[PDB]
């Protein structure tokens, strides 16, 4: 496994944002309690999953444990760049996968859920 990616970096510029908030008090807490949401809480752990290739074709990592913490420690500037991390996510279960497979209809459901949420943003 590599490390985990960073949910602190004091020299990254932060900020606090209405949209960030609801990011993590509607969206993020919201796909977390989703059925399908399990696989997606945490780091892919590739010696624990068995998945000795997964770092080889995944080469940027990123969980909704990680977005919820970067969240909690206000590592985001603004709400886009907590959406790309989302992005990433599904990205690389599909990167990783293949169409029909359970995660990927399980990342698809959780896409479509997330894009709903942030149809409409706070001011
Ligand atoms: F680690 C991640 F994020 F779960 C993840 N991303 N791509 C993948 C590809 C395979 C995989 N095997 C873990 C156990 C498992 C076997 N069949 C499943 C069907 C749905 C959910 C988990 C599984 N886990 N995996
Ligand atoms: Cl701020």
């Amino acid at each position: 496994n590599p490390p985990p990616p960073e949910t602190s970096n004091p020299n990254k510029p932060k900020r606090q944002t209405n949209q960030l908030q609801y990011l993590l008090r509607v969206v993020l807490k919201t796909l977390w309690k989703h059925q399908f949401a399990w696989p997606f809480q945490q780091p892919v752990d590739a010696v624990k999953l068995n998945l000795p290739d997964y770092y080889k074709i995944i080469k940027t990592p990123m969980d909704m444990g990680t977005i919820k913490k970067r969240l909690e420690n206000n590592y985001y500037w603004n709400a886009q760049e907590c959406i790309q991390d989302f992005n990433t996510m599904f990205t690389n279960c599909y990167i990783y996968n293949k169409p029909g497979d359970d995660i990927v209809l399980m990342a698809e459901a959780l896409e479509k859920l997330f894009l709903q949420k942030i149809n409409e943003l706070p001011t």
